[PDB]
């Protein structure tokens, strides 16, 4: 009915990548702002493809809404929730990380929509502080489902194999079995990013023996540069999650479970 409804104006540059960019876009009567990813097919029409599909049926507070996509010649435009707060990437202090009861809370929202996607079936296999951004209530959403795939499907899980992810958030299992589950990768990468919120440094540049790093972990040297700037509560989690036998690592609904993360700790926000 209204005639200029459907005309989107592009602010700004939200961030560059490798497939393409994401810009604001700002309706021209409504001023309703929406981020599009714009992807150059010509440089993948398969990786693309399956991004869109896994969007089109996602659908909760933690996860980056999908509004839509348009098809115009060679250039894919998805059209996605706009997240005011940028980046968890950017609210991480180097080497100090945030106050525990803000990590806290994000590591909650980061759980429960790390629940509603493996609930649904679908393993991201890339989460990262620069694919969980903050809305203007500081509530995160997990973001860029261009790696995601479907890891259960009529009730029966399908074993992974694909190289996927950022070496240094990706599970150990990944660069020395063939096949592995989903979800225990998840949930790994999830307590790297837990580490980065409470002691603003990555452990180690990938989980491997070669890695001094590493192998320190591995032998319990929690006294060493990452460890020690944690405390016991937060460190136990961690000690939970960062398991290489992905059998034996915590799983989600035992996370949840954990001491430290229902250690009340946070306050509402002042004045609602
Ligand atoms: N899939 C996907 C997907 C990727 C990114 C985004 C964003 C996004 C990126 C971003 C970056 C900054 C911080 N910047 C903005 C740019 C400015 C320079 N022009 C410097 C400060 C502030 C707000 C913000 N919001 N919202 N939704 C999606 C979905």
């Amino acid at each position: 009915a209204v005639p200029f409804v459907e005309d989107w104006d592009l602010v700004q540059t939200l961030g560059e990548g490798a497939y393409g960019e994401v810009q604001l876009a700002v309706n021209r009567v409504t001023e309703e702002a929406v981020a599009v990813k714009i992807v150059d097919m010509k440089r993948c029409p398969e990786n693309i493809k399956k991004e869109i599909c896994i969007n089109k049926m996602l659908n909760h507070e933690n996860v980056v809404k999908f509004y839509g996509h348009r098809r115009e010649g060679n250039i894919q435009y998805l059209f996605l929730e706009y997240c005011s707060g940028g980046e968890l990437f950017d609210r991480i202090e180097p080497d100090i990380g945030m106050p525990e009861p803000d990590a806290q809370r994000f590591f909650h929202q980061l759980m429960a929509g790390v629940v509603y996607l493996h609930g649904i079936g679908i393993t991201h296999r890339d989460i990262k502080p620069e694919n969980l951004l903050l809305d203007e209530r500081d509530n995160l959403k997990i973001s860029d489902f261009g790696l995601a795939t479907v890891f259960r499907y009529n009730n029966r899980e399908r074993l992974l194999n694909k190289m996927c992810g950022t070496l240094p958030y990706v599970a150990p299992e990944l660069l020395k079995r063939r096949e592995f589950h989903a979800e225990p990768v998840d949930v790994w990468s999830c307590g790297i990013v837990l580490t980065a919120m409470l002691a603003g440094e990555l452990p180690w540049d990938q989980p491997s023996d070669s890695c001094q790093e590493y192998s320190d972990w591995k032998e319990k040297k929690t006294y060493l540069n990452p460890w020690k700037k944690i405390d016991s509560a937060p460190l136990a989690l961690l000690h939970k999650i960062l398991v290489e036998n992905p059998s034996a690592r915590i799983t989600i609904p035992d996370i949840k479970k954990d001491r430290w993360y229902n250690k009340p700790l946070k306050k509402g926000a002042k004045r609602p």
